């Protein structure tokens, strides 16, 4: 029993992790059979990352210009290609620690684990989720750029994301592996800013399911509701609209509990509309949304992992 | 920027993870060098759970009634033998992903990461605190015995937990690596209970440093106060009482930020009367004391591994 922000173990992940330098910049990049990716601002300097013309930048780099360090062994670079905002760097050498794996472009409210890593170097694992604002609340310092996000489905490492900005906000913007930023953003220090940040409505009813499924029930009422009349509870809390997609996901934990999906939104609406009144669910005195439903049911059952 | 609950790369740990069988029961072991670390109640059944003589039950049992597989591979066990609360089985071969490693008991209050493993298999990482009353808040379920606890000092894991019992409460217990239990617990599925879960002041402080270190400074007051007088607040709430010791570490997140700690304590000392009014700290609604001193000033510098 008990429920905790998991991440997937990272060792598949750390065999990858390699460090690029172009010249006076170094930040991580990603070494899967013999190509190795990167954040193509890799070939910037702060003076150019105000209006940097990547193309331009790039005209005046040759494959030996890219040191690609692999722990303490120097990898043989022997091409390189800008795809949107990554760098490729084709090397001599297939990465023999090249787990099985994917590139996947996830959706806003899915979750994924980010291994943090400064200099090549792995620094720590934590859980993230893609925010429908097309951010993520990560930690990442200077240096950490070229971090990747990942999920683990058995034997496969499905990669989703790459680290390459800090907003003003002090929330974080990145691409997936072929180098396409999610959300609007760009590889510039501009005027950019997040939009409003909204609730994953799901993540929070799977995580109340978890609640349940542990003997967290105090929120668990007398109540029911509907698809429509709780929207309009969710519009006023700035939650995502709840579809008849969110509620037939939430069927095999609807079923596990023997909680209907609407009646547990007519405990999220009370949660909304009267607070917690000092109260804690899981361990939190918010409502966490950082949790998929199937998070709940690969935790509440012990999946596990090549 | 940006702060965490963040796990220590679990690669190192995955690769001293096998599968212990005995008889009838499975549960996970730690293979370093040609050892093989269990808790010892894998020789019970659940009809000796109640009142198992342990000494009595292994003399029924042979080295090859051990079954001890790595992922796919059966390992050879030529010895076994009891110390406190573990089996160590010794193995024909040497591991050959044993890393640099030490095994620490560790104190109330200090923090470290989780493998969670079934079957051998690795399933998940998160970050855990042994609290003040010897249980930790895990997510653990039928099969995770045997998953440890460990920290990583650039390349030496220090194994400092392995899971053997879910209380009645929910909450776990465990051993170090010599087979001694954290706590007044024991490997019987007796009346046993844990005791008064204080909240570990000094890792609140360091939280609250973090905070500011971020932007998150709305808790900051005008006050100051001594630590007897912060400390009969700390007693009515439930904290730890703090020393000089605990000052004391502080100093280097005291010395960057310019806040003197007892200024800091004036500030939990009215968040712990008057409570945060709806507000929010580095994303949490309650006071989190599952970072150390040296927890934030690793995540806030990017401290690596090998
Ligand atoms: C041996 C090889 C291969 C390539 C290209 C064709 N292929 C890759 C380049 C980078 C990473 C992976 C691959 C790949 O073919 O999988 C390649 N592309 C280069 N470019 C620079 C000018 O603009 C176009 C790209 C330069 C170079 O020396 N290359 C060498
Ligand atoms: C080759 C070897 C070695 C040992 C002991 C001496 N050594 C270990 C036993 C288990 C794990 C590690 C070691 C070690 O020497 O490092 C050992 N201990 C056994 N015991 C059963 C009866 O009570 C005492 C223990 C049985 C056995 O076949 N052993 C075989
Ligand atoms: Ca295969
Ligand atoms: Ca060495
Ligand atoms: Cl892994
Ligand atoms: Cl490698
Ligand atoms: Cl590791
Ligand atoms: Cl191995």
């Amino acid at each position: 029993s008990g429920f905790r922000k998991m991440a997937f173990p990272s060792g598949k992940v750390e065999g990858c992790m390699v460090q690029v330098t172009c010249g006076t910049t170094t930040l991580n990049g990603l070494w899967l059979d013999d190509v190795v990716y990167c954040p193509r601002h890799v070939i910037c300097t702060s003076e150019d990352m105000l209006n940097p013309n990547y193309e331009d930048l790039l005209i005046r780099k040759s494959n030996h210009n890219f040191l690609v360090q692999a722990g303490n062994v120097q990898l043989r670079v022997i091409g390189h290609s800008m795809q949107n905002c990554v760098l490729k760097l084709k090397v001599d050498t297939a990465n023999p620690k090249t787990p099985k794996y994917k590139f996947v472009r996830i959706q806003p409210g899915q979750t994924f684990s980010v291994l943090a890593c400064y200099n090549g170097s792995p620094s720590g694992v934590y859980q993230c989720a893609m925010r429908p604002n097309f951010t993520i609340k990560g930690s990442f310092l200077n240096g950490s750029c070229g971090s990747v996000g990942f999920n683990i489905d058995y034997d496969c490492v499905s990669f989703c994301y790459m680290h390459h900005m800090e907003l003003p906000t002090g929330v974080h913007a990145g691409t997936d592996l072929e180098g396409n930023f999610y959300g609007p953003f760009v590889d510039r220090q501009t005027a950019q800013a997040a939009g409003t940040d909204t609730t994953i409505t799901v993540n929070v009813l799977a995580w109340l399911y978890a609640a349940v499924i542990n003997g967290d029930r105090w929120f668990l009422n007398r109540f029911t509701t509907t698809l429509n009349d709780f929207n309009l509870v969710a519009m006023k809390y700035n939650y995502e609209p709840l579809t008849q997609d969110h509620v037939d996901i939430l069927g095999p934990l609807s079923a596990q509990t023997g909680i209907a999906v609407l009646d547990m939104c007519a405990s999220l609406k009370e949660l909304l509309q009267n607070g917690m009144n000092g109260r804690t669910i899981l361990g939190s005195a918010l409502l966490e949304d950082e949790f998929t439903p199937f998070d709940v049911v690969r935790q509440c059952s012990g999946v596990t992992f090549q």
